[PDB]
């Protein structure tokens, strides 16, 4: 059974086919690829674009999406095995996935880390549990990686440069400020797809404490070796932005501080100058800027950068709809 | 780009066309006016009829509605410009409206005042922000005015009297009791459409403190001069109801008490006799009674009045479905 | 007007027709029985299967389901008559049911007891109020009985044994452990349908305090006399399971303790050995096990029993979809 858990699990040819089908759907939005079919969209965290784009995508392809929010409308779910369920959780994923598998044709799941222990969050227990117990394809709607974002992002870049071949472009994945410590998912994914695409990638962040999990630094290293791009870590803003073709920002909490955020607060707070502004974007080679959204203006990026013609964030957001339809069609 | 923010923005001919299309849809509910199209229904406050009627209306016309609740499922939204978003809001309406504009064909928004400062609430910031940043038509699902209610109400009256011409009827918009200070939206709209329809309107309320915002008293004055009706304010129950053809009740908080509700409580509490009962309705010319709903029985109106054959509230509620379909069809 | 409030209200022939149509729909899922029609699914409590199956069922039959959650999105509702609504509730069911009746073709409602007073909960006020004021058919999505579950359960048993005739099988409805006192609805319904099907039913529970409401013990007694089965109450595990053909477990709070749960806690806690495990299932005649779900593993039933090939809970859950489509089709 094929699932869409990570682009890293798919061959380059398969990913190219997806992006091309995405472009095709963007030109002809209505179809019958999901006629009479359905997808269960399970959300354990907030969402506006993911929920909306999947729901509409199912509709446009003749199917129907059922939105569920365990703990809100649906019952809270247990993922640990062999435990005595006498706590808050009402039922086990074993039953949940099998039941939904008797109803829908696809299952999407969004589940951010709990931020108490990275050793546990990095295991990707929720997504893996769904893939294990579900008799139907599972789609990652963002857990510790965000593959749907990767493809929406990739497509937006290919459209902007007018070519599927991004090899040679200088890509800067930069950490940016946010009052709270957030998920590394988007950064992990950006690093993954940018290298898989063969670009010259620089991970820019305040300190070594903000370097991404080794798993992704390794995926990237492997992708570079296979695509022909390059990877490097930098803590210097001016040199990183220098001559960049693409700048993608996202804020995330330092991994070593999971379960202990009080001390990383004063740290991130002394780096709010990492905000993407006009000055930094001026150091780029007329590069484009993007963000996965939601974005806090004048914190993560200034109003000027957001409203600049070089910002393609709205296009990337739109592409979530198109690439996801390509994914659902491929899995059904 | 044309939006449906207020009936006051539309010409009488356009409004008549809407009401007529509403009557047409009421006779033939299924259509293809929205085939393959979608509408995002953004709710910042509770709703049963508005959510249900729009959702079903989209379905019956071949489209699909996506229901969003910022702060609940979707992310909380910032509307102020140039602010540093380091608070509760996650993203700006600038991005939200542009993103949704890449997904849906129409955007509906419901956002009641915050009740802390009428100077801010009366600016209609949320609705205006959506209309400004959205590349697609925006529909007011109730902010400080409730135009969809206006048309459902108007249609119900025309059906009841068997004619589109309501000129000459005595219309009584009366404040009624409620334990809490509420939105003036429905009253502002009733005053607006009743005068635009050319009826003899009397705004009945406990004290001068409950008179509606000047903006609407002026719209009404202008509508009367153009339609041939009349407008007057009254604090005397018996004389207001006398010979009335239509009685529309709604409770709202006194505008001068915004941000300071503790003192207006003992005030409204000494006027719970404004409740619409049989005695008052007996002073009318066999007039009809209606309310936008939700209605608290034996507080806003007695059981007898609600169950009287002269109450058309259920018909008005039904008409929300029909007039809204006419609105969506016109804007698409 | 015909509603689906309880299987007890329907003749055996009608119930057989429903189950057969359910089997038919299971073979041919897509249809036009609800083309252009809609159903309002009103939930006053959590749900995953009921919400999902009804929503998808409406879709597969060409209709649309509108999901409402009073107090969450829709306004809170009052059910008592003649009361002065100056409390938490915003509107009365009288208006709610009549309004929805102008929008949808069917209304489903889920409302668990409040657990404060069984004298009030057993009156089934919410379901009865909807049936009284609604101009369209009402479907019980679980209140104090769960008829939709009954049919999904019955169908699953008929499929398992390969025959519609279950007369002669030993059916064991057993109470099982749960940290909290729950609704008796599922047990009341299991007792009702198992006897209506003519099986030899044994209600197994810790003490006389856990015997179901007389209303259902009487329905069962009447069903046995008409179907040819049998009914008996037992507080002895080993003898009850002995030679059983079917074992259905559910935990519920002792009725005499409504409004006073502190003391029934130490009681249920001394009976956690009622958990369905391999030992007990070994005493059965290679019997099947099922549960309505959600189920807490290693509390209500062990992992081994849940994963045993004799567990048909997933099949029963799937059947909720099929029997409900048969119900909606019959009522429309
Ligand atoms: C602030 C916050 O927690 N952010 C998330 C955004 C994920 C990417 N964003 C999306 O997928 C867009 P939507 O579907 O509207 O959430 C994160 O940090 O990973
Ligand atoms: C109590 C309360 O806050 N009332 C709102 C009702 C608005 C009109 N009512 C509607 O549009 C009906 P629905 O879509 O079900 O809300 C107000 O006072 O403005
Ligand atoms: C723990 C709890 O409160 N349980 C409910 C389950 C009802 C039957 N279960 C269903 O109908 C399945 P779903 O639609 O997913 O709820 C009860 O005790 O009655």
């Amino acid at each position: 059974l094929k699932h869409f858990l990570n682009t890293q699990d798919w061959s380059r040819a398969e990913l190219d086919a997806l992006l091309t089908q995405a472009a095709l759907f963007k030109r002809n939005k209505l179809g019958s690829e999901l006629k009479g079919k359905s997808i269960a969209l399970v959300f354990f965290n907030p969402s506006m674009r993911t929920r909306t784009s999947f729901e509409l995508g199912a509709f446009q392809l003749g199917g129907h999406a059922v939105v569920l929010q365990p703990g809100k409308d649906a019952w809270p779910i247990e993922f640990n095995l062999g435990t005595v369920m006498d706590g808050d959780t009402e039922e086990h994923i074993a039953e949940v996935a099998r039941v939904l598998g008797r109803y829908v044709d696809l299952i999407g799941v969004r589940a951010f880390p709990k931020f108490v222990d990275w050793s546990k969050d990095r295991e990707d227990q929720v997504l893996k549990s769904f893939a294990k117990y579900s008799p139907v394809p599972v789609i990652n709607m963002e857990t510790i990686t965000h593959p749907c974002q990767e493809l929406a992002h990739a497509l937006a870049l290919q459209e902007h440069f007018g070519t599927p071949d991004l090899r040679g472009k200088k890509y800067v994945l930069t950490w940016t400020y946010h009052p709270k410590p957030l998920n590394t998912a988007v950064a992990n994914s950006a690093l993954t797809i940018a290298t898989r695409m063969g670009m010259d990638v620089t991970l820019l962040c305040p300190t070594p404490d903000y370097i991404l999990d080794e798993r992704y630094m390794d995926w990237a290293a492997q992708n570079v070796a296979e695509s022909g791009g390059s990877l490097q870590v930098s803590h210097d803003i001016d040199s990183a932005y220098a001559g960049a073709d693409v700048v993608y920002a996202k804020s995330w909490g330092a991994l070593p501080f999971f379960g202990n955020w009080e001390p990383e607060k004063p740290i991130r707070d002394q780096y709010q100058h990492f905000i993407v502004d006009e000055r930094k974007m001026a150091l780029t080679n007329n590069g484009v800027f993007s963000h996965c959204l939601p974005l806090r203006r004048n914190v993560a990026a200034t109003d000027a950068v957001m409203d600049s013609p070089n910002c393609i964030a709205i296009d990337e957001a739109e592409n979530r709809l198109h690439v996801q339809k390509a994914i659902m069609a491929a899995l059904v």
